């Protein structure tokens, strides 16, 4: 998925997400699309804040993707824990912990077709998996990022 999926990363402070998601969502975008998060806690608040600001927000059975299926709901908020369709846009709102559940993430743009998009935010706190994530988009032709291909912590293996 990493070579065929358009990746995009933002460098910030833990206490930017919020605001640089919000910021994200008011361009507008295809519904559905899902944001993951690292903790089941974190996917309760996120998706609150969300049905907040007038967004239609599902927590992560089946019902949910129904109504995503259906255009009832456009945000899936989910942790790394089924069987969804294709999105348009998928957005790290925490890193993973490790390249792998980043890859399968990113993988839910779809096996084929349009390319989608994955946003990354990328904190401090993430300095294990720079490397690995620099590697996952200079070896994606449809991906562009000198501020993680050039960052110290993205220079050598964990």
């Amino acid at each position: 998925p990493h070579e065929r999926v358009e990746q995009k990363v933002f460098l910030m402070s833990e206490s930017e997400k919020r605001k640089k998601l919000l910021a994200i969502l008011e361009q507008g975008f295809d519904p559905p699309i899902i944001i993951f998060v690292n903790q089941k806690k974190g996917c309760d608040v996120l998706a609150k804040s969300l049905e907040k600001m007038g967004y239609n927000a599902c927590t992560l059975r089946e019902f949910a993707l129904s109504n995503l299926k259906a255009g009832a709901k456009d945000i899936l908020v989910a942790t790394d824990v089924i069987d969804i369709q294709d999105v348009s846009m998928v957005v790290n709102y925490d890193m993973a912990k490790n390249i792998e559940d980043y890859i399968h993430r990113i993988g839910r743009t779809g096996r084929a077709g349009k390319s989608g998009v994955a946003i990354t935010f990328l904190t401090k706190e993430d300095s294990a998996v720079f490397y690995e994530l620099k590697q996952a988009i200079l070896e994606s032709p449809v991906s562009s990022p000198p501020e993680l291909a050039n960052h110290p912590d993205a220079q050598h293996k964990p």
